[PDB]
């Protein structure tokens, strides 16, 4: 698919050539090659877009003076940071993720794997956070592996059983989970794609939490496995929330309406 | 002592070259020196074994149309995935490993550690498990590197208290750990190698578990510390499973009785 | 903003050349600026100090024969090992780090946003252990990075909130924790850097556990969140350790009261008082 580096490129670049600050890869030689680019030496905005290869090779970019001049995303990216945020809507594989979101590397494989339909605006995902399917739990075994020694007719019966399994075993037969707006989830959570569809818009889930049902709008859910501990509003503002969207205003409505957004009382008085 | 990926080239390279696709690094070349080996350009499995360095390194490759004639182990193998799964018994630092089962890099550590016995067959744990032992918990002290001030004398007497704790400390003076076959062990779990000889098979380990002691054949255990939420099976179907072992099972055999090893119910009509 | 590496050369290089083992990066050049270095091939330490440049390059280096002339920080070194342990103290971000003390790079981190105040000596957690704030908890948004998007107006409004809250949002308006001697964390802890301001000496923090609040001294906590379950040691003990503090003897005195070190009713008979 088109990676997260390739779509800033194709949104920002503007004709400039490709810096490369640090070791390419493959995979980063394989992005690349719809563009000139060459090891950055000396850098400047106007000619060069410059591309950290890992986030190390960013933090050495930006303490050198050569980096002051260049924008986050505008003009430079790290090309190893497909969870990083944006200020533009983009795919993560297939997910639509949404501005200012970001996320680690268990989310981007949650979603490489078909296990999340889409990630909301504003929505911070700690970067050890882990999103995991169930293997078959109504089998003799519970190995997914062992399906390498089935032959033709022998995968065709497992696969037809997983289907009709209602428990979703590696996500079959169930919608991918949506993950809304405004979320905050800690570090070490653990969400089961089997059994959750949806993280509420403004849910916040704490560290540690073993999250295996869906949590509603603005709830707070903590422990192992995950509770409601409370939630961040009341139903008549959450109902409000809901209605309004803020997580979709444009930047000069969110800049316009800043001081609802920083005091609840006055959301409440403008639009509830 | 031999790589994962010296294993199966032992294996497999039968007269072929290595093709090497990624940044080459200190330890892969040691581990390629017996074998001549080369830059990956153009591939071809009838010429070239194709060894991925990194994990993005292969997802690179297999993304390149040359791949898809390369067959996952007998042509193809990533270096940096020594908890790997592979279609035959191997080695990880000594410790037997059955087929078609995988681990992440904190169950390869606690391997080299002495800390595991054996690890069974199409056994599944999750990249984020963690093993480690105790440290002493009868000394003044909690740390372990203050050892690396104690001179010959002090460290006489450190070890020697060390070897007669009853709580095993650093696993001393206790058996490593067996993990079972058919095993599943979930995202952030953790075993403590110190209070901790058997994980039994069909064991499942929820993700976040705690594991402090040992886990009864197919238990499912969850929480923090784990504890036992329920068995996989009846307590007659469990002895049955304990005398076939289906997990030793000729590839042959595994497809031939595909059908007991998908309906429990099958299982116990044909072996109960 | 000085290395591990950069100090641990300071100290012990004494006017060798480094032999870099592994392929070096951008920010270990940058580390090696003020050194002669080379690529490791043959080495001695007599003329080299060996920096790995990874971990598994570490591993390289120990299995070859050449590395058993080589001790330890004396003439070799990880370079990607911010949080290693040394024999003596040292800075990690502006933060104190005791002697033996190690830690992963969830703590290097808090170290860099400024969550700590000091880490003690022999000091021992699990790399997998994390350590962050919480986000603004009293405004209508929880996301941190919508303020990419505020115009200094907004920023200044917003900013002005968060210094006034009293729940320490991004660690605002606390004092950053310390964390004592002779502790322990294990595997996938979390500590809260909004709500707690000391991890007490002798801590054990259990693996998995999710500490949301201050850790008395020698207090083993366990779960989710994070529950005194027993202390190390007696009430007198923990007195008594408290004003000991051998933590901070010399390498003479731990050897010579190594006794007292390893059987606490020895250590009770020598210094209960
Ligand atoms: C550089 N400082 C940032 C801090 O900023 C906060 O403290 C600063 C200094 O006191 C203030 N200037 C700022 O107003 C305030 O918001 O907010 C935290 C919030 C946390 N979820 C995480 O998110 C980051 C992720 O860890 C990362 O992976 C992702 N790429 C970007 C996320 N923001 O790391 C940042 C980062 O530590
Ligand atoms: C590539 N797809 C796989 C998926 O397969 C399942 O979904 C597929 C598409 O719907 C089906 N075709 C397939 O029949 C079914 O089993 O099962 C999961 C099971 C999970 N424990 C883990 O194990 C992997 C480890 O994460 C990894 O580290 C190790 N190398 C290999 C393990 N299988 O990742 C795989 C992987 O996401
Ligand atoms: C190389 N072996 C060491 C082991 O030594 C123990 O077992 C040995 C026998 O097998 C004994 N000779 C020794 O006396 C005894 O203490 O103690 C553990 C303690 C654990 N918190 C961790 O800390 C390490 C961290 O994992 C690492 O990140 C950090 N750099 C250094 C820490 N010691 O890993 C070490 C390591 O596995």
């Amino acid at each position: 698919m088109k990676t997260r580096l390739e779509q800033v490129l194709e949104r920002y670049l503007n004709g400039r050539e490709v810096a490369v600050w640090g070791v390419p890869t493959r995979r980063l030689l394989r992005a690349l090659k719809p563009f000139k680019f060459h090891t950055a030496d000396r850098v400047d905005p106007q000619y060069h877009y410059v591309v950290a290869v890992t986030d190390d090779d960013l933090t050495d970019f930006l303490s050198d003076e050569q980096s002051k001049s260049f924008q986050y995303a505008n003009d430079y990216l790290t090309f190893d940071d497909e969870g990083g945020e944006l200020p533009f809507e983009r795919m993560c594989f297939n997910v639509p993720v949404g501005r200012q979101t970001y996320f680690g590397d268990g989310v981007v494989g949650a979603c490489e794997n078909g296990y999340i339909k889409s990630i909301g605006q504003f929505t911070s995902i700690n970067g050890t956070a882990e999103i995991h399917a169930n293997h078959q739990l109504n089998m003799t075994f519970v190995s997914d592996d062992i399906q390498n020694f089935f032959n033709e007719e022998s995968m065709a019966v497992f696969q037809e059983k997983l289907r009709k399994d209602p428990k979703h075993p590696y996500a079959y037969s169930k919608e991918p989970m949506t993950i809304g707006s405004d979320v905050y989830i800690g570090a070490h959570a653990f969400i089961n794609a089997s059994t959750v569809t949806s993280i509420g818009d403004g849910a916040i889930i704490g560290s540690g939490a073993v999250v295996l049902e869906n949590v509603p709008p603005f709830a707070v859910v903590v422990g192992v496995p995950a509770r409601i501990k409370r939630y961040r509003f009341s139903k008549e503002m959450i109902e409000t929330l809901l209605r309004v969207k803020w997580w979709d205003w444009s930047i000069e409505e969110i800049n316009e309406n800043v001081d609802a957004l920083i005091s609840p009382e006055l959301f409440m008085k403008k639009y509830g």
